[PDB]
């Protein structure tokens, strides 16, 4: 599935995400956007072997199983294919876990390089929230 902007964002805040950890619900957004261009279904293969999936590009060497990843940990307890779903609610509840784990929302590259010190409430607005 390919998300709307404000779709993706009501979707966000009935699952829980707005103020997370302090973060606005703009930053998920933007987040979104630069990984994955809303694309629930985006694959990609880094250096090491491992594999970033699925709308906020989470990661196999930590937070899923995809069978490939060599002495890897799966911390979300799911295979790496159920965050490619349509229902964005398994990539939802592994990204608490990560911006719980003591970097914030730095875990994601993209927002470090193109959203944070950003004004992110720009992602959210027009949308009825
Ligand atoms: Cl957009
Ligand atoms: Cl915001
Ligand atoms: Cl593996
Ligand atoms: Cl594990
Ligand atoms: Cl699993
Ligand atoms: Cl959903
Ligand atoms: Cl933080
Ligand atoms: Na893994």
């Amino acid at each position: 599935k390919v998300f709307g902007r404000c779709e993706l964002a009501a979707a966000m805040k009935r699952h829980g995400l707005d103020n997370y950890r302090g973060y606005s619900l703009g930053n998920w957004v933007c987040a979104a956007k630069f990984e994955s261009n809303f694309n629930t279904q985006a694959t990609n293969r880094n250096t090491d072997g491992s594999t970033d999936y699925g709308i906020l590009q989470i990661n196999s060497r930590w937070w899923c199983n995809d069978g490939r990843t060599p002495g890897s940990r799966n911390l979300c307890n799911i295979p790496c294919s159920a965050l490619l779903s349509s229902d964005i609610t398994a990539s939802v509840n592994c990204a608490k876990k990560i911006v719980s784990d003591g970097n914030g929302m730095n875990a994601w590259v993209a927002w470090r390089n193109r959203c944070k010190g950003t004004d992110v409430q720009a992602w959210i607005r027009g949308c009825r929230l």
